[PDB]
């Protein structure tokens, strides 16, 4: 039982060479050996075009395998060349969670005359226009796949809401008069069910179905071990929930399943978790805002405050950490970026600590060309052998000083010389007395990152005292 990692095995700007899925088959082995325990992979199924990231979600019941949106392949590759590379994954030991994408849809076969009222962008209660006809992109049919599989099809009244007007060509936000916003929903702009796309309405039960059964179809077709959950407070709570526990009842293997409920807010995590009794966990969203603060602030950021606020802090058991994704990189949506300087400190937080199942982001380890942003495995790879082979037994804490701050691992007999000290600065380095554990005295440390060449002795009361440099972090072993 070697502590799990998770990567997500994509950035936003990925090369469209359908060659995605061979790179997986191909990584496997080498991962495994790195300390990854499962893969995050991106949408599988059919967006609005072959170069869709994965959240175009046009057909869920073609993974790269119809001619439809101009294209058979999906921007990573056919279904047959990602069964072959999550063949692989399973014979290294690497679980595969799926991300899916249930809030909307885009990309529609057709126009539909649909009754629409504007409503206010800030408060999605409110209508700002009387009932008129639009046309909406709302009809779905899938030829191209001519009904394997599943014969259903979509059609403007298993939606709500879409955000254009082809009729008088207008963006607005539109709900379909006489039907209503989902609930429970997240309530910033009063109610968020729509977000963009067309937006599926989760009263109907032909739709609560059907998402179900294509859930089972697609976790039995790709022998899933677990999903992400993206824009899931957008989607109302009543029916995640109920999703959820179809897919396990539906399925013999375990699913692991994490939400995305993105809000800078863990009260509203909670909530969410209230909502769903604790039957997932969730992105730990404000945590990659602390870093993210922290990277733009500077040294002046006080470093007590780092997991402040957090949901790993609060519940490590329901949390996934992570520094960034597809979504915080550069000239993204939700673009939070952790600086090259402040992310090491970033990663060693989520990586040698014992609550939190963290999260590798492909575009930190293998680099975003787009944006000259290089690759970090080496500093990723030695963390990862710290998480793996030394994140060990009890850990002690010490967020005691507003520049340099660390915590130890006393390591565990089941793991020989495992055990660790991690001590970081976001200012000027310094150094700390820490506890590491009696059991270790004597031993001499050295850090696994590089970036600090002394040798550290533990002292016969089971302590050592461990230097960082200037914005720096240092891991602590017995090598
Ligand atoms: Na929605
Ligand atoms: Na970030
Ligand atoms: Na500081």
């Amino acid at each position: 039982g070697l502590n799990g990692t998770m990567m997500q095995y994509y950035e936003w700007h990925l090369e469209n060479d359908g060659q995605h899925w061979n790179r997986l088959h191909d990584d496997a082995a080498a991962l495994s050996d790195a300390g990854i325990t499962a893969i995050w992979i991106p949408p599988a199924y059919k967006g609005n075009s072959q170069a869709d990231v994965g959240y175009g979600a046009y057909d869920l019941y073609d993974l790269g395998e119809f001619n439809q949106k101009g294209t058979v392949r999906t921007k990573y590759g056919t279904k047959a060349q990602l069964e072959r590379a999550i063949g692989s994954l399973k014979s290294n030991d690497i679980n595969v969670y799926g991300d899916v994408v249930m809030n909307h849809k885009m990309g529609a076969d057709f126009t539909e005359a649909v009754q629409a009222v504007q409503v206010n962008p800030t408060n999605r209660w409110q209508d700002i226009s009387g009932a008129y006809t639009i046309d909406a992109w709302t009809g779905f049919d899938f030829s191209g796949r001519n009904n394997a599989y599943s014969d259903f099809k979509w059609r403007w009244f298993h939606f709500n809401g879409v955000d254009w007007d082809q009729r008088y060509q207008e963006n607005h936000i539109f709900r379909f008069a006489n039907t209503n916003w989902n609930w429970r929903v997240d309530e910033e702009n009063g109610n968020y069910d729509y977000l963009l796309g067309s937006n599926i309405d989760f009263s109907h039960p032909e739709v609560q179905d059907e998402l179900k059964d294509w859930g089972s179809w697609f976790t039995d077709e790709l022998d899933l071990d677990g999903y992400r959950l993206d824009a899931i407070k957008h989607i109302p709570f009543w029916y995640t929930s109920d999703w959820v526990r179809h897919q396990r009842n539906e399925a013999d293997q375990d699913l692991f399943v994490v939400g995305e409920y993105w809000k800078d807010d863990v009260g509203a995590l909670e909530f969410y978790l209230d909502e769903m009794n604790w039957e997932m966990s969730l992105f730990d969203v404000p945590l990659n805002y602390n870093f993210y603060r922290a990277s733009q602030q500077g040294g002046s950021y006080d470093m007590r405050n780092i997991l402040r606020g957090s949901l790993v802090e609060a519940h490590p058991m329901h949390a996934v950490t992570f520094v960034d994704n597809h979504d915080t990189q550069p000239g993204e949506s939700l673009e939070s970026w952790v600086a090259d300087w402040f992310k090491p400190l970033a990663y060693a937080t989520i990586l040698t600590r014992e609550g939190g199942y963290p999260n590798v982001f492909y575009g930190d380890y293998y680099g975003i060309p787009n944006d000259n942003i290089s690759a970090k495995k080496d500093m990723i790879d030695e963390l990862l052998d710290a998480r793996q082979n030394y994140a060990y037994g009890t850990q002690h804490d010490y967020f005691d000083h507003w520049d340099v701050v660390g915590w130890t691992r006393e390591g565990s007999s089941s793991r020989p010389n495992s055990g660790l000290a991690t001590i970081m600065s976001n200012g000027p380095g310094g150094s700390k007395w820490m506890y590491v554990g009696r059991q270790n005295a004597g031993q001499t440390w050295t850090d696994l990152t590089g970036n600090n060449g002394a040798s550290v002795t533990i002292n016969g009361d089971g302590w050592g005292e461990f230097f960082t440099n200037g914005g720096s972090v240092s891991v602590y072993v017995n090598q």
